[PDB]
Formats: C-alpha cells, sequence, structure tokens
C-alpha cells in the first residue's frame, strides 16, 4: 500500500519504534530513499544472512548491462571522487577485497594499536584538563570530537594541511540531503585533494606512521598497493578512523548520563566498562544502515530481492530485534551483547574494532572518573540527533561539569 520513505521524520524521531513496526510487518520490505527504490532489512536473522551472502556486492564501481549502480552514500559525488572514495576494502568484493585487507592487516595490527594506549591516555588527560572544573561545556566540541581526531592524525602522520578543516568536510558528508547535493560533492572533492597531497608528502618524507608503512608494505603473492588503492585506503582510514568513535563517545556519554543506575554500576565495578561500551554500540549503532547491491536475485527471509536492487541492511534495527536481544529497548551494561551487528558481520567485519574499543574505554573512564557530579546540561528530550542513516551521532552536547 504505502512504501516507506527513509527521508521522512519517522526515521529520525523515536525512529527505533518505527523500525519495530516495519520488522513486525516484514523484516524485508520495499522502501524509497533519495528518489530510488530499495529494500530495507530490519530483522536480525535477515540482516545477518544478508551481510553473509556474497551475491550482495559491496563494490559500487562495478558495471552491469543496462544498469546504473547508485549507492546513496555517494549522493552528489562526481565520478572520479567516488572512485577515490571507493577503491578500498569496504568497497571491494573478493578476490580484490581479500588482498587489500591482508596487505593492510600486515601493518594495522593490534600491536600498533596497543602501542598507542599511553598516547591515548595522555591526549584524553590533556583535553580534560582544559575543560575546567565547573560550568557548562559542549562535551562534543571539547572532548568527544578532538580525541578521536588527534589519535587518527598521529596514526596516519597528519599534521600540515587543513588538519582542522577536514572535520568540516567530513560533517557535510555524513548528511545526505538532496538539496545540499552540490555542497556535499564539493566537500568530498576537498577531502580527496587533501589526501592526494598527504600521500605525496609522505612518499617524499617517510616516517614510522601507518601511512608510511602502507606505502612500503608488500606480499610475495598479493604484491602491493597501487597508487589509487593506497590513496583510497588512506582516505577511508582517516574518515572512518574517527567519525564513528566521536559518535561512540558522545552517545555513550549521553546514555550513561540518562541511566544513573547503569553509570553507578560502572563507577563501582571498573572491570565492567568493556561490556558497557559493547551495549552502547548495540543500543544505538552509529552505522545505522549499511549498503549492498544485488548482483543476482537473492532470497532473504522468504522474500525474493530482484537482481540489481539496492539493499539497505539496518544494522541498528537488527540490534533491537527482540528475537535476538530480549527487552531490546532497555540499555543494560550487564546484558549479553554477543552477536550485535555494530561492527558488521562476515568478511567486511570492522578492522578498527581494537582501536574503537580502546578509545571508548579510555575516554568514558577518564570522563566520569574526573567528574563525579557530571550531569546533562539540557533536558534529555531536547538532545538533537544527527539526521543520517549513514552515521548516527550527537553534534552538540551540553554537560554541567560540577552538577
Ligand atoms: C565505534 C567505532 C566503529 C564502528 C561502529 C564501526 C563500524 C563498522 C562497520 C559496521 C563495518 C562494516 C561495514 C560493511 O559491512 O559494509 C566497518 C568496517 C570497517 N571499519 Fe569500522 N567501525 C568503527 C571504527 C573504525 C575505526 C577506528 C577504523 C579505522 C581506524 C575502522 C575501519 C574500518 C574498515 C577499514 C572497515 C572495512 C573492513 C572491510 O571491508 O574489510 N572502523 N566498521
Ligand atoms: C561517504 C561514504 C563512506 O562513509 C564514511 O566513510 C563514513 C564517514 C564512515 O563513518 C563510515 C559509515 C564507517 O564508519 C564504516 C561503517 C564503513 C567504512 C569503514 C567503509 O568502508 C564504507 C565503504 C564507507 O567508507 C562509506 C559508507
Amino acid at each position: 500500500t504505502t512504501v516507506p520513505d527513509l527521508e521522512s521524520d519517522s526515521f529520525h524521531v523515536d525512529w527505533y519504534r518505527t523500525y519495530a513496526e516495519l520488522r513486525e510487518t516484514a523484516p524485508v520490505t520495499p522502501v524509497r530513499f533519495l528518489g530510488q527504490d530499495a529494500w530495507l532489512v530490519t530483522g536480525y536473522d535477515e540482516a545477518k544472512a544478508a551481510l553473509s551472502d556474497l551475491r550482495l556486492s559491496s563494490d559500487p564501481k562495478k558495471k552491469y548491462p543496462g544498469v546504473e549502480v547508485e549507492f546513496p552514500a555517494y549522493l552528489g559525488f562526481p565520478e572520479d571522487v567516488r572512485n577515490y572514495f571507493a577503491t578500498n576494502m569496504g568497497t571491494s568484493d573478493p578476490p580484490t577485497h581479500t588482498r587489500l585487507r591482508k596487505l593492510v592487516s600486515q601493518e594495522f595490527t593490534v600491536r600498533r594499536v596497543e602501542a598507542m594506549r599511553p598516547r591515548v591516555e595522555q591526549i584524553t588527560a590533556e583535553l580534560l584538563d582544559e575543560v575546567g572544573d565547573s560550568g557548562v561545556v559542549d562535551i562534543v566540541d571539547r572532548f568527544a570530537h578532538p580525541l578521536p581526531i588527534k589519535v587518527i592524525c598521529e596514526l596516519l602522520g597528519v599534521d600540515e594541511k587543513y588538519r582542522g578543516e577536514f572535520g568540516r568536510w567530513s560533517s557535510e558528508i555524513l548528511v545526505m540531503d538532496p538539496e545540499r547535493a552540490e555542497q556535499r560533492g564539493q566537500a568530498a572533492r576537498e577531502v580527496v585533494n587533501f589526501i592526494l597531497d598527504l600521500v605525496e608528502r609522505r612518499r617524499t618524507e617517510p616516517g614510522d606512521d601507518l601511512l608510511s608503512a602502507l606505502i612500503r608494505v608488500q606480499d610475495d603473492d598479493d604484491g602491493r598497493l597501487s597508487a589509487d588503492e593506497l590513496t583510497s585506503i588512506a582516505l577511508v582510514l582517516l574518515l572512518a578512523g574517527f567519525e564513528a568513535s566521536v559518535s561512540l563517545i558522545g552517545i555513550g556519554t549521553y546514555l550513561l548520563l540518562t541511566h544513573p543506575d547503569q553509570l553507578a554500576l560502572v563507577r563501582r565495578d571498573p572491570s565492567a566498562l568493556p561490556n558497557a561500551v559493547e551495549e552502547i554500540l548495540r543500543y544505538i549503532a552509529p552505522p545505522e544502515t549499511t549498503t549492498r547491491f544485488a548482483a543476482e536475485e537473492v532470497e532473504i527471509g522468504g522474500v525474493a530481492i530482484p537482481q540489481y536492487s539496492t539493499v539497505l541492511v539496518a544494522n541498528g534495527a537488527a540490534n533491537r530485534d527482540p528475537k535476538q536481544f530480549p527487552d531490546p529497548h532497555r540499555f543494560d551494561v550487564t546484558r549479553d551483547t554477543r552477536g550485535h551487528l555494530s561492527f558488521g558481520q562476515g568478511i567486511h567485519f570492522c578492522m578498527g574494532r581494537p582501536l574503537a574499543k580502546l578509545e571508548g574505554e579510555v575516554a568514558l573512564r577518564a570522563l566520569f572518573g574526573r567528574f563525579p557530579a557530571l550531569s546533562l546540561g539540557i533536558d534529555a528530550d531536547d538532545v538533537v540527533w544527527r539526521r543520517s542513516l549513514l552515521l548516527r551521532g550527537i553534534d552538540h552536547l551540553p554537560v554541567r561539569l560540577d552538577g
């Protein structure tokens, strides 16, 4: 009768109740978004199956007869910039995906991540010393946002260039508004230009950073990264290396602030902080939806998805599927969070999980341990949520440091 429109307010206002209504009617249903027809998967079993079914491609660069592949996430991106945004593991199918991921894994290791633990502790300490001891402060602008950025910039050796402006480009990209399509494509071109200069700069002056190491990495069978592969990987690692963590920290702070019972338990038992981060991810997944393209007709949950269809897997909705997580709408730092889809599932499983968990744990521990009277600076129902199916988050969050 009525095909949902992902641009309506139903998907940005108490939107989880809207997901629950669709899932109950059909975990796989037709929808409209950005002017195109698509399928939305809101069931946990359906979502898991989808992400595991390789007939559902992750590569937007592939050409098929008489069809125009259009991933929403690239709204307003010129052809060349899109290619720069999509020649990396997250936008590649095996066997290309397999080799790109292996070459990067050789340098982006748990070892390199763990070695940054002290640095992350220090950056976190410094940002907190600067907020003061009292009054109202935007915890996002003064903490949640800068922390992940400083960490990713040091990992990739980013210093010069618009080190404070790319944050501005990244923001416009997180929103997909048909109106601001041109401004979105222009910001994307700016990030590309920025990466090209960075890579060229690093080739000229090597260091011990992750970028320098990827430029030299090579395997006997797999070989090495091409100039374009190298550029695109740097680009995504830079953007995805911090945006999602900013969401994790902001949303995590908000959640603990509105659930004293859960916060008390964390302050009491510190060894329980790791699972709290996991529940924060399950409750409100930053990457609410992930995109796939049907290279062949595929059946999901008894529903035949026609070949050449765009498929939107609602990771966020799946994490709220009652059949998988009982009392889904309840934030519980003590619940079993195994199987959530916030880090993905299958061959594209999120490579930054170790870094993300590190940043989340260190940040929330330092924040609440430094301010025992920390409280929200505004009414809970007045917090403004980012309008993005791509990456959910809180852009502004007033907190009272001394209660
Ligand atoms: C709270 C933080 C994070 C969340 C929730 C998150 C979530 C995800 C998800 C859902 C996927 C799979 C997407 C798909 O299947 O298409 C993914 C993939 C990936 N993530 Fe993360 N991520 C986070 C942080 C990071 C960080 C810190 C980095 C990098 C420093 C990173 C790098 C990647 C990469 C490279 C992939 C592509 C993996 C592949 O295609 O093989 N992520 N992430
Ligand atoms: C503009 C489109 C791109 O988005 C972004 O880079 C966003 C800023 C990130 O927050 C995304 C959402 C990530 O956090 C991860 C979930 C997925 C990421 C690692 C990919 O590989 C994926 C192909 C991605 O690059 C694109 C969707």
